[PDB]
């Protein structure tokens, strides 16, 4: 089972660091950005629709 905590703890310390990349409030030097997007797909923890996500 996974959702958000998994990658948040694996890649960074908490979701706080993850949100920084999304809201671009503290744009890191690409390192964290790439690491986050990479880890998200690597570990995979779709909160909804395990298959994928498209349309509505």
């Amino acid at each position: 089972m996974a959702t958000i905590k998994d990658v948040a703890k694996r890649a960074n310390v908490s979701t706080t660091t993850v949100s920084h990349v999304i809201n671009k409030t503290r744009f890191v030097a690409e390192e964290t950005r790439n690491a986050v997007w990479a880890a998200i797909k690597e570990l995979h923890y779709s909160p909804s629709a395990v298959a994928r996500s498209l349309k509505v």
